[PDB]
């Protein structure tokens, strides 16, 4: 082929020297060329380049101020040179330009928006002093999607927030919340919005780090009862703000208000006599033993010791000393001592659901678990009373008919004991070693639940196939037992329910091989059934159950990367539940003229410190040894031209 | 027919990428079958060559490994290839390596070969499939959107 | 505390201005400050900055040769200044210094060694031109004797020194990497440093070989000193980077091969079908039509492969019931007569390769000891079968034979023998591009499992000892026609040490029940202790040891899989090179230099002089190439301004 | 204050014993990261640079007489037994110290070593 | 012991100053040195 030049022209033969004059820099020639071309001398001072650079767009490129002044002295077309100067980060050029179809920017980018994009303090200052106004975010779909993302990038710049916002803390919490929600309804631009939200969360952390005394810290968190803004930082999920070392040293002094086996004994001793402290809190709460259960650390231990005693009662309900077999029995001695705890739990949930009735209540795991456990306990209590008034009398247990209330009540009560002892897991966030382990093991669980939409599909398909094959050979002659839960397993694939039960117990290898035979000499269907069972055993344990452990490893690294701010956030949430008054008794029992000026002064000092730190962290860094070399020759140049 | 519903997972923002990444770490498993199929064939040949002299079907209603009293496990090549496949899941008992004779030398050799097959395929061959699938998922997740 | 300056003597008054003028580059100030010739106002020209720097050394670090020459003309003490200039890589300073107690360098360091360490082509050339010599690498103050030895081996193993003062840079890069590899095993402390010096010698040969411009020069190197005589030397020295180069690999593939997925397997099978035709064709008339068609390595490989699948096919047919019932001491069947030629060919090949290498680097390979064991088993099978025939006769029921009968032992050994034969078919995966790298990496992830076998073999022994000690007093065999764990009612799992060892092995796979821990007595304390020890053994092995064997086979598939294409290609080259010569072109069934030196040394100079150029003119650029642009502009401006006035 | 006391250029300049004052200053900075767990990554990172200072200072030995004098200051190998009590892992695992320890310890190929090992082990009562 | 320790400290400082001054910061010093030398020569010429 022959390579040619398509859709292009030539610039000039005399304007090349004029452009090279400003490319290298020489006042004499540059001035002369412009001066001699005053009376229509056909030089086209508004030149062009193969790169598309006009004369003005070249002096600004090299930042030479004298050349810019000389060019702007004459009548030269500027076009969009202001935006180029703003993007190039030249303060002198924009200062000169402020007081004085083909474009490289979309026709919506105003100078203020571009300056906010560049995130420069001085240029934004100059533009705001002149007077600007960004629009308010709220046919041409492509235009409209690159017209709200540009606005939110300008609004989320730290330099603009710290300069034209009454309260940078509030405007950082709410802005990151709006951006986070916008990332959902905007699936195409998901990565861009989520990065802005993480940008706004670090701004509050950086602004909080500029506190040099505990007095200044308490004025920020308690603004507008106690720790009022610290609770607001949790409603907006500001994990970085909460997990600041100062905000964690302050909370520790309110919480606590030594070797391991000098503290374990102390904890067990202080939890040994919780009823004494609870009684003293209600009979003589003045100093000695009435406000000793008011320290949050002691209150946490007392509440834990009551929960451990509740579990110890559930483990004594199965003892034989505490038991005849009669229909509708009277409640035993243990159940009367268990009833107060259940009533306390239900009442505590009732007096905590009023903040929002199912509104953000059922969002976390533990609230749903508590709701299920309380429903099960209510059903047990209802059934045990239903069974008392009608189904009374003494009769051997083996002669009872199924669905008897005394059996369903016991089954529901036994199911609810599992959830009661699994609530003891949530008390691990308070420990330094077992704390981060629980959070990592609880966030590496939404991935597991995504494999159970493929495993269930495979199970359903294979169960349907096996049942369709084997359902014609059902037999029930000379059999006391019928199912896979017998000594001699039979009828494993005779129905869809038993088929679904058999293909689940084969994961653990509890299904024998002879269940694939029939009471006939049909040796072709037996081989097909065995092949189906073997194929299921192949892709359930080698393929599908090895890709589950292969993706846990590649998602645990991401979770464990930032897994210490989350544990501290969870621990702070747990701690702050024991600070407020109300609910200080265990389940066994209980059944602005000023202050707006100091805050402003502290906030302005914080903003001053933040800007004085950001300018030095951005200007200096390896760029400090570049401006020095300019000065080194500038001083010599001035000295030389003084003598010349 | 019911296994084509997984092809509709490429419409959900959560189950979508999982299916695509799951079907890409599957040509690696296919390359690993060519070694297991050779080890299985070698050990089946050895076990059948040792045990084919002791076949018997006297006074037994069933014959093979798929009945309650497993017998004639290594009498032919088909039953030997089936017996070494079900031993991965532990569904083959240990009394199938016996004969109706007092030949303890051949029984010990058969048991040793069965144990050697168990070691190779369960702790040396199924731990290299995990190790090489765990180091191949990271590349698939770099370009999965 | 009241911090003070301890162990520091002083400085002087005047010398500070001297050093400041030297550092700032003021020529006139230093010139007048040096003019106290032989009448000095107590100003020491050998003053030492508290940091150790001297005026001569300061000028070296600023490479201002005017002050350097002025100081040299004034007889300033030099000391170890040449070494500093060499390390700083200043050509002019070395040039000037070459024509004329606290030390910063080790006492055994010489300028040539330091220059070789810095790898500077110009300084090395200048030093060699004047006449130098490295000591002989070839015990009282062992600290400096081991340090001196490492200094000289680091100088010799340098690309710039090797290709300026070596007769054959290709041959000296092979012996040097080999010697440094075996020198890292006698010096365990400095192991990490010797084996890195060896790695840069292997890459030097590959880089030098990569400068070939056409196939004419490439084949001149590989054939130096019968054919491909310098490609068998690289394999002998394990130069994996040199061998696995695209230019060499393409030549090897052209020599080997001499189509799509569905069109290649079918024709390979078709060619393999007529295996016995073009072997007798070669035997009778070695002509270009058929006799020379087996001489193509790709065809010989297929014929030698299709001749092995035939061995396995009738190996599977030797156990069919159709083909010598239960007769004591039988005559060989119709299949083993067909088996005998292949076995005899394998044994003859092993015998002929035994004396060709002298059991050194021959038994040192994974795939060459399995062959020895297999052939020993095949020989013992015959040795027992012939003994059975000559001393036994008569048809006797099999159930009545006494144990250790020669027939049973012979057939057991034969059954064990033909497992290795089928497992040796694994070594034919290196020829495939898909299964090749996978198979090579699997065999290197298996020498780490062998280390996770001294922990398990000790845990097993420790627990078996305790279990046998507990349970050896309750053994019984009355009312039991069957004894041992290998029956339908396991009864004596932990009675003897031999039984205990093999009862804790099957428990890993879950084939040992729980009632084996009971006794025929109501001693619930002993039974509970035995069950607790069995459970503790199950926890340690199946949860701890076997979950960290997979966790250390995952931090060893990131290093092995890092460089896997080189290892696979080296193995494939070693496989290909065995089908190039004459002598082995017979399946076991059918087996029963004045001008050359001139040309070589002429192309070698071109290769070396291209490598040095492509090294210097790439080390210069690899930000640095534009730093000298500003200095060039400054020098031009200075010269112009000075010359104008 | 601890970030200043643990600077290599100040220990060298104004300490009587840069070895001893780097063992102590790294032990305190490790047990102080447990009482100040809020500032934990800053107190233990400050302790990991005090272990490398001693290693880099011992790395400057030139002969086997200088190395022998240091390790036997204040019976034998007194300084090395002190560096073990403070858990100085980088100080002990140095090629020169390891070479000296091996020379004191031992005072061939794979197939020739275990043979004489068993030979010596058989006659352990003799 | 003191005689050995003084040498150890001195040669540790001599190496740390090298590794800090040199380590492309070395290239920036040479440019400034050339500029200063040119400036001084020009000032001393006129
Ligand atoms: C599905 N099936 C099956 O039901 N029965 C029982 C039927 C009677 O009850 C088998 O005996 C069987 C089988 N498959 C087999 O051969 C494999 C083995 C493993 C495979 N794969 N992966 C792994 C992965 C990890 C560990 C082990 C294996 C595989 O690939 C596959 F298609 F994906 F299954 C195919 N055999 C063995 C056999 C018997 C007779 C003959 Cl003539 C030929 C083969
Ligand atoms: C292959 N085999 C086998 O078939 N039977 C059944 C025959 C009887 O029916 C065994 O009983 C047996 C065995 N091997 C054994 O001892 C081991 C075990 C594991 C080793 N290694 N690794 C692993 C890795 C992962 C899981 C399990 C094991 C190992 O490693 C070695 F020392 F290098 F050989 C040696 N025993 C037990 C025994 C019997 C007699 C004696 Cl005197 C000594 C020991
Ligand atoms: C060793 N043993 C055992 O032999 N028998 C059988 C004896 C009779 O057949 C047990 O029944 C048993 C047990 N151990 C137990 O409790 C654990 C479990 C796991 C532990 N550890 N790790 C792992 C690791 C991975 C997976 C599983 C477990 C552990 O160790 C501990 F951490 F120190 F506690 C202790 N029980 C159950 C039991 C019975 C009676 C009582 Cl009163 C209390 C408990």
């Amino acid at each position: 082929p022959l390579r040619i030049v398509r859709a292009e022209s030539e610039l000039s033969t005399q304007e090349k020297s004029y452009l090279s004059a400003v490319e290298k820099g020489d006042y004499a020639s540059v001035k002369l060329a412009l001066e001699e071309a005053e009376i229509y001398f056909k030089i086209n001072i508004n030149c062009i380049d193969p790169l598309g650079r006009t004369a003005l767009l070249i002096a600004i490129e090299n930042e030479n101020l004298e050349i810019i002044e000389l060019l702007l002295s004459f009548n030269v077309y500027v076009g969009d040179a202001l935006l180029h100067a703003i993007r190039k980060e030249v303060v002198g050029a924009v200062e000169l330009l402020l007081n004085h179809q083909f474009s490289d920017f979309t026709p919506d980018i105003t100078p203020i928006i571009l300056a906010a994009h560049t995130n420069n303090y001085e240029i934004i200052k100059m533009l705001v002093q002149k007077g600007v106004s960004v629009p308010q975010p709220h046919v041409d779909s492509l235009r409209h999607s690159r017209s709200r993302l540009n606005i939110y990038k300008a609004l989320a710049s730290p330099s603009l927030i710290a300069l034209s916002s009454e309260d940078p803390f509030l405007t950082a919490f709410q802005l990151s919340w709006e951006l986070q929600e916008l990332s959902k309804v905007e699936n195409e631009f998901k990565a861009e919005y989520e990065e802005l939200s993480h940008q706004c969360k670090h701004f509050a952390k950086d602004l909080l780090d500029q506190t040099r005394s505990s007095r200044e810290l308490e004025l920020i968190l308690n603004f507008r009862n106690e720790l009022a803004r610290l609770k607001l930082a949790i409603k907006y999920r500001q994990k970085e703000f909460v997990a600041q070392p100062n905000c964690q040293q302050l909370l520790a002094s309110r919480w606590y208000d030594r070797h391991w086996a000098g503290k374990l004994i102390t904890c067990v001793f202080i939890g040994l006599m919780f009823p004494l402290l609870s009684l003293c809190y209600l009979v003589a709460p003045k100093s000695r033993y009435g406000l000793f259960i008011r320290k949050p650390f002691i209150k946490f231990i007392c509440h834990t010791a009551s929960y451990l005693t509740f579990l110890f009662l559930l483990l004594l309900a199965s003892q034989h000393i505490v038991n005849p077999d009669r229909q509708g029995p009277k409640p035993t001695t243990v159940e009367w001592m268990i009833l107060p705890w259940v009533l306390g739990f239900i009442w505590t949930e009732i007096k905590q659901m009023w903040d929002g009735g199912f509104q953000d209540y059922i969002h976390d795991w533990w609230n749903l678990m508590d709701f299920v456990m309380n429903s099960l306990y209510l059903a047990t209590i209802s059934l045990k009373i239903v069974a008392y008034v009608k189904y009374s009398g003494c009769k051997p247990r083996d002669t009872w008919e199924m669905w008897h209330p005394t059996l369903v009540a016991e089954a529901v009560f036994a199911i609810a004991n599992i959830f009661s002892s699994l609530r003891l897991i949530s008390l691990f966030t308070a420990n330094s070693h077992l704390g981060p382990l629980q959070i990592s093991l609880g966030r590496m669980l939404l991935d597991i639940l995504k494999f159970l939409f493929i495993y269930c599909l495979v199970l359903l398909a294979f169960a349907n196939g096996l049942n369709q094959l084997y359902f014609y050979y059902e037999n029930s002659e000379g059999m006391t037992c019928k199912g896979i839960r017998c000594e001699r397993q039979n009828n494993a694939f005779s129905t869809l329910f038993e088929t679904l039960q058999s293909l689940f117990w084969s994961i653990f290898g509890l299904i024998s091989l002879y269940v694939t035979n029939v009471k006939a000499d049909h040796k072709f269907t037996e081989f097909v059934g065995a092949t189906m069972f073997g194929t299921y055993n192949v892709i359930s344990l080698v393929v599908l159950l090895n890709m589950l452990i292969a993706m846990m490893n590649n998602s645990y690294q991401h979770i464990a990367d930032h897994a210490d701010i989350e544990w501290k956030f969870a621990r702070t949430k747990l701690w702050m539940s024991y600070f407020e008054e109300g609910g200080t008794l265990p389940p066994p029992f209980n059944i602005n003229v000023r202050l707006n000026h100091q805050y402003q002064e502290v906030l302005r000092n914080l903003v001053k410190r933040y800007v004085a730190a950001m300018i030095r962290d951005a200007k200096t860094e390896t760029e400090e040894n570049f401006k020095e070399l300019k000065q080194d020759i500038s001083s010599f140049r001035y000295e030389v031209i003084g003598m010349m």
